[PDB]
């Protein structure tokens, strides 16, 4: 997250860190949202590589013991069937991970609330992106969980020529674009949390930013629209 501030430890309890095994250690690669005690929602592109993945819930500082972490293996990966790794702009950048154990819920570990199917946010709706992604274009991952205030940019503006054009689909949510604050690499798969009728809900799954840079004016961060996948999500969970 570029232009973020450190999250309070209990603000975003559904945020997870998706990590892969490297050497005798683990490396953060992406975010995720805990949606059942044994299921995480993330970006399809986060799991294209044939790596060994684990999920950390109750995580705050990737580089320090917080006393609140639970570590769990990924047992099964269900990528959206229409996902095409060579075409992120086509959409479908979503995957569900079934965890090897059910995590224990507490003030640091909670299920993310999802919007009802079809819900679209009005332009300029208040949201926060959260993650441990790069804090600058071509930068380094955050140690502590970051948040940034990123208001939505509706489909009509986002898909206009000076923004993202035909690259953005109605199955996505755009947010930010101010040139200061944005998602960045390593935020992929994580939540966009938007305040609606008094409650935060996870309306986006971080998908992409410009090849030019993370915080580029009129290239808001783009997210898979969660409310386009409610039926898909339920179908997967019910069959697995
Ligand atoms: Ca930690």
């Amino acid at each position: 997250v570029v232009g973020g501030t450190e999250a309070q430890r209990n603000s975003w309890p559904s945020q997870i860190s998706l990590q892969y095994r490297s050497g005798s250690s683990w490396a953060h690669t992406c975010g995720g949202t805990l949606i059942r005690q044994n299921w995480v929602m993330t970006a399809a592109h986060c799991v294209d590589r044939e790596l060994t993945f684990r999920v950390v819930v109750g995580e705050h500082n990737l580089n320090q013991n917080d006393g609140t972490e639970q570590y769990v293996g990924v047992q099964k990966i269900v990528v959206h069937p229409y996902w095409n790794t060579d075409d992120v702009a086509a959409g479908y950048d979503i995957a569900l991970l079934r965890l090897a154990q059910s995590v224990t819920l507490n003030s640091y570990v909670q299920l993310g609330v999802l919007p009802r199917a079809g819900t679209i946010l009005a332009n300029n709706s208040p949201c926060y992106i959260t993650g441990w992604g790069l804090t600058r274009t071509n930068g380094q991952l955050a140690q502590t969980l970051q948040q940034a205030y990123l208001p939505t940019v509706d489909y009509a503006i986002c898909s206009s020529s000076s923004y993202w054009g035909s690259t953005v689909k109605n199955s996505m949510v755009c947010a930010g674009g101010d040139g200061v604050r944005s998602g960045c690499q390593g935020d992929s798969g994580g939540p966009l949390h938007c305040l609606v009728n008094g409650q935060y809900a996870v309306h986006g799954v971080t998908s992409f930013v410009s090849r030019l840079g993370c915080n580029v004016t009129r290239k808001p961060t783009v997210f898979t629209r969660v409310s386009a996948y409610i039926s898909w999500i339920n179908n997967v969970i019910a069959s697995n």
